[PDB]
């Protein structure tokens, strides 16, 4: 069995740089606490005992009310009077910074406004190793770089807003089977303990560690270790994990709370770096272990300064309001226990927060379209004479858009995936509603909305008529918990779901300008239809929350010229991923091992490891106009060569070997700051090239920066950079980014460092993963 | 959930059966999850100690109804015996060397189980558990001092003998005829039957 | 549509079995929907004149199938014999008086109906038809030339006899082996039986 070993004591918080001043207050809060009031922050009071998803103890000597925790990633949850934002996946295929930050701050906003403190996202675990992973779809992209940059985004946008930012799930929790042993007991299997991510060392480091990093180095306040065991050992008390990598080598300042009811070694968890135990035994046993120094003062100190720290740091201190709904009910009011009798109280005030927040949805909505195909389909005019419009996943959500709890169906159009990872609809507009307002407000053709995807007879009499079909489609898949049509959270194949491919060839047999609009989860096996003539277009919409329909049209009709890129790979069979699902348990009753072989091919580096063809290629996506590549220039920077970092910690203040030991320790050669070695972020290259709009309409390209590491074992090609850039019919600007030490380093386990190989270095900026205009060498120095 | 009950009712309609079940010399009692006169069944002294064991004299063992709430060690002193399915037998531990509950009600939990045990002659009848709840495969993994043992689990012990008799029969005895002008007993040589209703036909599921 | 058989290909395979039917003493045919060569088998005086009648030599008579199409009268003339289900009735009188269809053709045509008839014996045999194609009624309305009667419709004759026998058996002989590998045949005494999928089961709606 793979090993996970010992790395003691816990880091205690340095409050440098970005973190002094939130420090600082911390620091004075926590000297004036018992350590019973200490021990309250760090406790969760129990599953659906108070308002919020969980809540720690509070300190009401102090007026100090218990931290309010609340999912989601993409809203706010078991909330009335919410918005419904685009998934994560769809911010990946946005490729767009500006966006994920305004998205991040739109989400803080909600959040605030209700009296969330900490906002349970945004997710880089799972980073997407499986395409078939449940839960991807609420990260962003297989790629970690991709992931990485949005990741930061989306929590500064949060925590600009005044909430704590929870990076989740840490790590290595990249399906949904095993992934908790009682919840695998419900679906038949006989296991006591959760599976094991079996990842090396390098593996780690190169793909599902360094969007964690740029997590770290954006100032989240908090990270969420996973479910799952690492190793062998359990996230949450994986002493490697959290206080090795996160809390020395990545130098994590915040707070560590687990995953809900995450197995863990109670007081042993939090000398292996847990602060915060959730839901909520741990408050009576940490309170124990400090009187008889099992657990050491600066241990506790520690876990409450780094909660303080994180409130402080989004300043809390001047954002806070009562927590002013319920999310166990929506009624107005509920009878309450006291210390006599009963109370009945005000539990949901119904605070409207959704401001004007459905532009910025409209707006992430039709950035995230990806045209994938286009043969003189798109875009449409609205005076098209007949109008077909096919599919369920057209049409409405007959039980109401929030009509299945946790969104745990697929009931008419797909615009947001199931699980923790939700939020309530205000409203959901259809493409059958947005369809028909665009037609019957211009030309006021023909339209009629076929959304049984049995009813094939009526598609086929539909479609012989129509000017233009537009057939939608879709896959979803969600957590664990919920299972849906045999998918248990995973999904069991990557196929169209409700004979959705059989609606696709009906109709394009009887319509030669056939339009097929996809919302799936990740990618679908499109082998046997995106070939076919008679299909004109084809998009992927993802899951586009509140304003799907609308968002859509926009794009359809020419309002936006599409400019999403595909952010994972569309292959020919399930086995060109690789990585197939663990789905039978491999070890007996004990830990299934999923053993990630692979190493860093997962997606587009496998595809192009075994000279697979992909059908679309990562980084892949159509404009409405054309442009052209010119002209790279690489200019060496002669930066400072790397310094391994040293000296040593503080000792640990007060306000299993060396677990207690607060000494001072001496720095990693690869830690010594958040995020890493400083020295990683410095300026290698500068790396220049001239994008051209060759075409007639206004459009937005992402140019994207591959960087071959040159060695045997290197991916060919792995993305370093992007950026979106709107430009006018004949408009040019240079596109201009840097290469940091990180970017060109590969991880040296023997040294435990980042390292630049002697192996030749190669950059490319193209279009897409295969589409590689332009390359030159990097030069050595 | 509280069920109010008055003293004269209990005893002429509810706990009527419950005497006659103590009488035939029935080796065990479950107690209840819901509570009566806003005592849970399990910790309610008055149901147990009182009506049960004192005034109906019972001599066998209580054990709770599954996740039955009580108030964990005061449960014992109220009359509970054993505790199901389970974390209250190192706080039972703790709770008689402190002396909060005496050595001689553990003792009397303790011999109620085993006379239940020897009443029936479990000494002389029982065999070794040859079936598995939680599934009908015949082998399974379990957790050792070290790695894994592979055991079997189920034996498929077919234990029906000649019962289908016996079901059948009372199957028969049950039928109760609430009307009859004319309609019955048929003979089996009618021209035409017709049988109506999904409750006649088979469970598409098995 | 037409099937486009060549002259070969009847002889050789489709007509065979009809020759057979000829030579085994059938009394009556039934003319297809479909044209053979691009004439309506019913109208087709190949088909019906020079192979049935002539090479196979046919002394019984021809029935459409119902409503399979032909030229009217014309037919008559190509070697139909019988109209089903029935215009064609007067407008044959009227080509006999008027001398279009010969007065031995209608001759020919009736006396092959009353041979096939008294081939097989139906003057002992026949008994008034005793049941009714469209209803289940045992009553029902005629109109009469004057007002309605109310007639016996259907008798319910049971015609069974001893019949389920000989189902059964051909049930048993028309079963196929295509593969064995120990499987077949059971005992009955196996320990656990398990039947699946719907074609095991009952048609729900009788
Ligand atoms: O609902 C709270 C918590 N439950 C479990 C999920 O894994 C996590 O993402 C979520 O935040
Ligand atoms: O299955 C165990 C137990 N569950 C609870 C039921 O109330 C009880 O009758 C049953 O014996
Ligand atoms: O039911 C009358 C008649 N209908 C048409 C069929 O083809 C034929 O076989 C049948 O005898
Ligand atoms: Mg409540
Ligand atoms: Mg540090
Ligand atoms: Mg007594
Ligand atoms: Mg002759």
């Amino acid at each position: 069995l793979a090993y996970s070993p010992p790395f003691y004591p816990s880091p205690w918080m340095d409050g440098n740089g970005e973190w002094a001043e939130a420090y600082r207050r911390a620091v004075d809060f926590v000297s004036q606490l018992t350590l019973a009031e200490k021990v309250n922050l760090t406790t969760g009071v129990g599953w659906m005992q108070e308002k919020c998803v969980g809540e720690t103890g509070s300190i009401p000597r102090l007026g100090f009310r218990g931290l309010c925790l609340q999912d989601s990633p993409l809203g706010v949850r078991f909330a009335d009077y919410v918005s419904a934002f685009p998934a994560g996946v769809n911010v990946a295929a946005t490729w767009d910074k500006n966006l994920a930050y305004l998205r991040g701050k739109a989400m803080g906003e909600e959040h605030r406004g209700k009296g969330v403190d900490v906002q349970l996202g945004p997710v880089a675990g799972p980073l997407g190793r499986h395409p078939d992973g449940g839960r991807n779809w609420e990260g962003f992209s297989p790629d970690p770089v991709l992931t990485g940059v949005l990741m930061a985004e989306t929590i500064k946008g949060i925590q600009d807003a005044g909430v704590i930012a929870c990076a989740k799930h840490f790590i290595g929790n990249e399906m949904e089977h095993f992934r908790q042993a009682s919840e695998a007991v419900g679906y038949g299997f006989d296991i006591t303990e959760s599976v094991s991510s079996n990842i090396d060392d390098k593996t780690l480091h190169e793909l599902y560690l360094w969007p964690f990093a740029d997590a770290v180095r954006a100032g989240v306040g908090s990270f969420m270790c996973s479910y799952n065991q690492v190793n062998n050992s359990y996230s949450c008390s994986n002493s490697y994990l959290l206080n090795k990598l996160l809390k020395s080598e990545l130098d994590f300042q915040g707070f560590v709370v687990s995953d809900w009811g995450a197995h863990h070694s109670g007081v042993g968890a939090a000398l292996a770096g847990l602060d915060m135990s959730m839901p909520g035994f741990w408050g009576t046993n940490l309170t124990i272990a400090v009187l008889n120094g099992t657990v050491p003062e600066w241990r506790v100190d520690d876990m409450a300064v780094r909660i303080m720290a994180a409130f402080y740091k989004v300043g809390r201190d001047r954002y806070q309001v009562p927590v002013n709904f319920d999310s166990w009910t929506r009624d107005e009011y509920g009878y309450e226990h006291a210390l006599v009798g009963q109370n009945y109280v005000k539990v949901n005030d119904k605070v409207d927060v959704r401001a004007d927040h459905a532009d910025i949805i409209r707006q992430i909505g039709s950035a995230s379209v990806v045209l994938l195909k286009n043969d003189g389909g798109l875009p449409l005019t609205g005076y098209e004479k007949f109008t077909g419009v096919f599919g369920e996943d057209a049409g409405s959500n007959r039980w109401g858009a929030n009509g299945c709890s946790d969104r745990g169906c697929d009931n008419g159009t797909l615009a947001m995936g199931w699980g923790s990872g939700t939020a309530d609809f205000p409203y959901l507009v259809t493409p059958e509603q947005a369809i028909q307002n665009e037609i019957l407000s211009k030309g006021k053709g023909l339209v009629s909305a076929v959304t049984d995807n049995g009813a094939l007879d009526q598609m086929e009499q539909v479609a012989s008529q129509a000017s233009v079909s537009i057939v939608f489609v879709n896959a979803d898949s969600g957590e664990g918990y919920i299972c849906v049509d045999g998918n248990e959270g995973d999904r069991k194949n990557l196929t169209l779901w409700k004979g959705g491919e059989e609606v696709i060839k009906t109709v394009a047999a009887n319509c030669n300008n056939t339009i097929v609009v996809m919302h799936t989860v990740g990618p679908v096996l499109i082998d046997e239809w995106y070939d076919n003539p008679n299909v004109t277009a084809i998009v992927w919409a993802g899951l586009p929350g509140q304003e799907s329909g609308n968002s859509l049209v926009d794009v359809l009709y020419g309002r936006v010229s599409p400019g999403g890129k595909t952010p994972f790979t569309w292959g020919k069979t399930r086995e060109s991923y690789g990585a197939p699902l663990l789905t039978k348990p491999n070890n007996g009753k004990g830990a299934p091992q999923d053993d990630f072989t692979e190493g860093v091919f997962i997606d587009y580096r496998r595809f192009d490891k075994y000279n697979e063809t992909p059908i679309y290629e990562f980084g892949f996506g159509l404009s409405y106009t054309t442009f052209e590549y010119s002209d790279i220039y690489v200019q060496p920077l002669n930066a400072r060569p790397y310094t391994p970092a040293s000296g040593s910690t503080k000792a640990a203040p007060t306000f299993p070997s060396g677990a207690t030991d607060g000494s001072p320790q001496p720095i990693l050669p690869a830690g010594g700051a958040p995020g890493g070695n400083p020295g990683l972020y410095d300026e290698m290259y500068r790396v220049s090239a001239i994008i051209t709009n060759t075409g007639n309409v206004v459009g937005d390209e992402v140019p994207q920066l591959y960087v071959s590491l040159g060695g045997p074992d290197d991916p060919k090609v792995v993305l370093r950079n992007f950026d979106r850039i709107t430009l006018h019919p004949g408009q040019q600007t240079m596109w201009t980014t840097t290469l940091t030490r990180r970017d060109i380093s590969n991880w040296d386990p023997a040294s435990q460092n980042w390292v630049v190989t002697k192996y030749p270095k190669t950059v490319y900026i193209g279009s897409s993963s295969r589409k590689l205009h332009l390359q030159a060498p990097l030069p050595p120095y």
